[PDB]
């Protein structure tokens, strides 16, 4: 059902910005994103741009930005780092203790200044004071979950043309095209706890709850700015049970809370996905098994309204799930873990439905239109228990 | 000139090369699709590993093999690779960031590789260990934190993934672009003499070839010759810092600087490989400037024709030659983050001894190193700081 939402955001937060992953080998990590993803480099900040201290790849489709970081071991000059943040130190630590994993989630604000000192006044653990960076450009941290930050970056509106970041230089992509992924949909964290990281986190930043599922293995809350195109689910295990939860798996793999899984949004899911996994097979990301056929009898009869046949069709051929929703249409589908652990997986989805206009030409989509899967949540249970148990 | 045929014990061929890193998966399907070596096995928490997860990349008689440590919840034993130690390969990792930590011969019994080899003063790494079915295992020290590994297993083995613990993993779906083999693994140390003196000594390894230009160079070999692996050293002075020394100050110390792997259609390959290059494969070398190409019509312009000296200069291969072999090259930018380890791509053409009856057996080392290419290398580096 649709929650209240009391639009109590405590600073202006624009929208979802970048996501960055302090890895053990930047080149290799944003290399395969890149073909595994259809996301051309689109700035980059190394040696070869006097930036002695850090190699930082971005890799871009739409409006998803993805920054692969690594640190140089010798002969770096920490002073020479494009992001001040970063530190040689943290981040070799980080990528011994997860492995490939996402270190900052970084929105788009008004004012990163204020954020920060708004966030900080009500809670927020900082873990970066403000710093202009250049031309209008100012960053600041604050701890999120573990050793996960909530990076707040803020810009004239004018210098958008910007590569990515001051001391970014911009990559350009004359042989390159993409596969169609445009947008940032949901990062979701898993935590021991909810109520209490729920609390911190809703506490410094006034987000609102926008859904949730209770129950098997888990209970989440999504979190949302005022416009609520900006979501940031969490997750925590539910105790005793069967089987272990997936929550906690990966508690338990991870070595503490973490971002789960990352939600891309494509305008046309199927085009995208026939990318991907045409790409599995030499290096690419693999995708969950397809369900049978009779759980897509079940689609014909839940949304045999909306879908085409032969779309349809394709959905059962690419693996692709569908849910149903009281205003929209989901369309989702998991690839198998990312990195070395059962740890950080993504989700491309695509979203049916809640246009509407403001004035303008331009039809935007109300957020989170169609839900999030808890229809499919059955058939997803089973696939990982069945995989699962394969795994033995 | 003169094949001593030293070796200590039966070398028998390259084997592998394992890569130690904290992501071995993003290594791994990087490499995998700038080199189309398809997956052909697996090692991990999916096979019951919890020590390491292992990814074995193979294109023809290549194999690649990339590990990774798991932090939490580990279990030592579950290793499929017994030398495997979590708390050396975290160590490695932060010390040299992506890089080789093995390279493996295949030998007749790796027992007696180790014991030949220890009983010679090579300083040893990993006792011989039966894995199963015949497969046996041991290390010893190469140079710096690289290692020279042995495994051993019967001609019926052959038949299985790559060593025991590792489960296979069909390509149906996977095409490789034409690698082949190893050709040759070079090594950077600080000091050549020593160093050579240390490895051709516990091996038996002869000395193939040698280069006294700002670097020195030797090629060991087995018997065979199959199995080549020079190393060099800096020469210190004029101006320009060593290529080599820059090598040594990246990476932290001696250590594996390229590999130069081999396809019988080298121009085939590249274009494959290239093609990849924009969206996450390996860039390479820029091409040399066309009077590099008027050159190769003067030196190879009797072996190689018009249009073949084209398509090597579109790809940006060099051109150079010996007695009775030609030798196509080109090398590609650091495969990872410190400018330090670096692949070639080669092809070489000629050296067919036989006794008439088909194309069977070609001598090693066929067309030589690349000494005529050299000058063009300096060039083509010094163009790239020569344009910031
Ligand atoms: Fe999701
Ligand atoms: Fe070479």
């Amino acid at each position: 059902f649709v929650r209240f939402n009391p639009r109590s955001d405590r600073f202006h937060t624009l929208a979802f910005h970048h996501v960055e992953l302090w890895c053990a080998d930047a080149a290799s990590a944003a290399g395969r994103f890149s073909f595994g993803l259809g996301a051309p480099l689109a700035a980059r900040s190394d040696l070869s741009t006097g930036n002695s201290a850090h190699a930082s790849l971005l890799l871009r489709s739409g409006s998803l930005s993805f920054l692969f970081t690594a640190p140089y071991a010798h002969g770096a000059d920490a002073a020479t780092a494009a992001l001040p943040s970063f530190s040689a130190a943290a981040a070799r630590r980080f990528a011994a203790d997860h492995g490939l994993a996402v270190r900052a989630v970084a929105l788009r604000v008004a004012d990163a200044e204020d954020a920060f000192r708004a966030s900080v006044a009500a809670g927020a653990r900082p873990a970066f004071g403000p710093v202009d960076l250049g031309r209008g450009f100012r960053l600041a941290e604050v701890e999120l979950y573990g050793d996960v930050v909530l990076r707040y970056v803020s810009y004239p509106d004018g210098a958008a043309g910007e590569p990515f970041l001051p001391g970014f230089e911009g990559v350009a992509s004359p042989g390159a095209a993409d596969y169609g992924l445009s947008r940032f949909d949901h990062i979701v964290g898993n935590v021991p706890e909810l109520a209490p990281a729920a609390a911190y986190f809703a506490g410094f930043t006034g987000f609102h709850e926008f859904a949730e599922f209770t129950t098997s293995g888990l209970n989440s809350m999504v979190l949302a700015n005022n416009s609520e195109n900006v979501l940031l689910p969490l997750n925590e295990p539910v105790h005793g049970t069967k089987r272990r939860s997936q929550i906690q798996t990966f508690l338990d793999h991870h070595g503490g809370p973490g971002v789960q899984h990352m939600a891309l949004a494509s305008d046309d899911v199927l085009r995208t996905l026939r990318e991907m996994q045409a790409r599995s097979a030499m290096g690419g990301f693999e995708f969950m098994a397809p369900p049978t056929s009779d759980y897509y009898d079940g689609v014909r009869r839940r949304a045999g309204d909306v879908l085409t046949e032969a779309q349809i069709k394709e959905c059962q051929e690419l693996g692709v799930l569908v849910d149903r929703d009281d205003q929209g249409v989901l369309l989702q589908i998991f690839t198998k873990p990312v990195g070395d652990r059962p740890t950080l997986f993504l989700e491309i989805i695509q979203r049916i439905g809640c246009m509407e206009k403001d004035e303008k030409g331009q039809e935007y989509q109300k957020g989170g239109c169609g839900g999030f899967g808890k229809g499919n949540f059955s058939q997803l249970f089973k696939s990982i228990e069945d995989y699962e148990k394969s795994l033995e």
